């Protein structure tokens, strides 16, 4: 679903923070 998908990217932009 595409309320599925907008919290998976969300992992590699916390990540690329840090």
């Amino acid at each position: 679903d595409p309320r599925i998908a907008a919290r998976g990217r969300a992992r590699l932009r916390a990540v690329g923070a840090i």
